[PDB]
Parts: structure tokens; sequence; C-alpha cells
């Protein structure tokens, strides 16, 4: 039951997610999330706020946003990138791919410059409109989700930076030419090692410098001397421009992983790159009072940042 408690709001087809018509004949997507209260629990109160603040702050066409302002109403995506992959009926050409990653690295772009990070790049969350065009949801902060984490955070590393986002990307280009995800682990052992096999065996000066205590402790006798595969072996689909880009994407050292810009302007993205995508249509830094946690203190600035009935 849940469509019965719009009939006294305003239909029908971390929260509850259900399609509908709007006001008009649009088709939106409207999430219901209540009780788990959670408007009323500060600590909750300032997680949902968050994602509404998130959602407000960009104004692009690779990042979700609201349409109306717990229910909150966006745009209906037909489908997620996950469903696309895992339908082998369905085909995705070397030129889905490219259109794809030039969209989900725009995206990625758009938040980068923001100061935002995802964390939680996947598939899953990379939902694809009526007009086939890629849209990024779930950057405000199931098992396989952990198979996409960059080896800093599967090293636990504090001090992770924007660029885990691009190990993530790196993983789904691989994964839409492959049709089966690149580093499927079940352990923090055997996804590094899965890692390791395909990257090569990173110095060890190196993972000190992205990993945290207890994940230098759990590697301290596990030492590997694993070379570096042939990427023609690791992601046969992908032509030798591809897999320079994958390669770079996917460094084991976040600190000589490819950047956002980088990877928009590598030849793989040639016949698509304009560079005012790099600047067009960019929000500025993102700024939220997360040392600030009261009950009604809240309540004031939702009505702040919502305007539209
Ligand atoms: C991380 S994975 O479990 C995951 C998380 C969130 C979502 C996810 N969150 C939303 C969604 C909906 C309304 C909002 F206001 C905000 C987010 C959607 C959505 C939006 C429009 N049409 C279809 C679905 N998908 C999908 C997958």
């Amino acid at each position: 039951a849940a469509m019965r408690d719009l009939i006294a709001e305003l239909v029908q087809r971390y929260g509850a997610v259900c399609a509908g018509v709007d006001s008009e004949g649009i088709p939106v997507a409207i999430k219901r999330v209540f009780n788990t209260n959670i408007l009323s629990d500060s600590f909750l109160c300032k997680r949902v706020l968050r994602e509404i603040r998130l959602l407000n702050h960009f104004h692009h066409p690779n990042i979700l946003g609201l349409r109306d302002i717990l229910y909150l109403v966006t745009e209906l995506m037909r489908t997620d990138l996950a469903q696309v992959i895992h339908d082998q009926r369905i085909v995705i050409s070397p030129q889905h791919i490219q259109y794809f990653m030039y969209h989900i690295l725009l995206g990625l772009h758009v938040l980068h410059e923001a100061g935002v990070v995802h964390r939680d790049l996947h598939p899953g969350n990379i939902l694809l409109a009526d007009n086939n065009d890629i849209t990024i949801c779930d950057f405000n902060l199931y098992v396989t989700h952990r198979w996409y984490r960059a080896p800093e955070l599967v090293m636990q590393f504090k001090g992770f930076t924007k660029l885990v986002d691009m190990w993530s990307a790196g993983c789904v280009m691989a994964e839409m030419f492959n049709r089966k995800a690149l580093f499927r682990g079940s352990t923090f052992y055997n996804q590094l090692n899965k890692i390791v096999e395909v990257v090569g065996t990173p110095k060890i000066e190196d993972v000190v410098m992205f990993s945290s205590p207890s994940a230098r402790d759990y590697l301290r006798n596990s030492l590997s001397n694993v070379p570096a595969r042939a990427w023609t072996a690791v992601v046969p689909t992908a032509d030798p421009v591809a897999l320079d880009l994958i390669a770079k994407m996917l460094e084991f050292n976040p600190q000589r992983r490819i950047s956002t810009e980088q990877a928009l302007r590598h030849p793989y993205f040639e016949s698509l790159f304009d560079p005012l995508d790099l600047t067009e249509g960019l929000s500025e830094r993102f700024h939220f009072d997360e040392s600030v946690t009261d009950v009604y203190d809240m309540h004031k600035i939702f009505t702040a940042e919502v305007e539209r009935f």
C-alpha cells in the first residue's frame, strides 16, 4: 500500500520508488520515505536534507534533478545500465559504449567540479532516459556494488578523493565490452587479488600510502609477485584506443589515475568531444553545514530551498 496515500495529496503504476503521471501529461518518478520517523530524527533528517540539497544544487542533463520537492518527484527513467548489460538480447556496440562513457564521465565531471564525490558508482545508479541518454543518481552518502570500489576504498583509506569515481567508471567500461563485471570478488583478499592479477603487483610503498593500518595488517605477510596481464585478454572486444583509456582509468595508485578532464580529452572520445562540455551547465562548489543538527532548525531550511508547489 502506497498509491492510496497520494489520493489525499495530488499518479500510480533508502525509500520506496513508484511511477506515475503528473498534474499534466508528464511521466514522473515518485519516491516515498517516512520510516525505517526519519524527517523527525535529526540524524536521518540531515541525510534526507543532504539528498534534496544535492539534487537541487545541479542543473545538468547528465545529473538527476528534482521536478517537485516525505515525497520526492523527478523524471521517470526507462531503465538503468545494469539491466542493459545484464540482458544479452540487447547488443552494446563500441559506438554505444563510447556514447555512454562520454555521458557517464560528463556527469562525474559536473560532480567533481562542484566538489562532490559519488563514491558508489555502478551500472545500477547510471539511469537511461526514454531518449536513451545517461543520467546519474545516488551521489548522496545488494553485495555486487563492492566490485566497483577503488583499491584505496577496499583498503579502507580515509583520504580517498574524486579519483575513486574514475576506477568505478573504468570498471563499468570493461563491463560494457565483456557483458560481465571485471572484478567479481567476495572477500577483501580475493577482490584485491583479482585487481592485481589484471593491473599488476603495485609497489609496497604505494599500497602503504593508500591503506588503513588494519588493511596493512591484513596484507602484512600478503606479498604478491603477480605480473600485469595483457589488456587484450582482459577486455577482448575493446580496440587499442579503448584499452589504452581503460588501463589509465584502472590505475591501482590514484596518484597515476587519469583525471576527469584528461579521460574526456583522450583520443577515445575524439568523435564526440567538445571542450565546451567541460564548462557548460556547471554548478559552483557545493556547501553543506554538517555541524548544525536540531529538530525545528532543519524544517526551516527545507521550505527555504523549495519554491515550486
Ligand atoms: C545504489 S542502487 O540500489 C540505486 C539507488 C537509487 C536509485 C534511484 N533513485 C531514484 C530517485 C527517484 C526519485 C528521487 F526524487 C530521487 C531519486 C531513481 C529513479 C529515478 C527516476 N526514474 C527511475 C528511478 N533510482 C536506483 C538505484
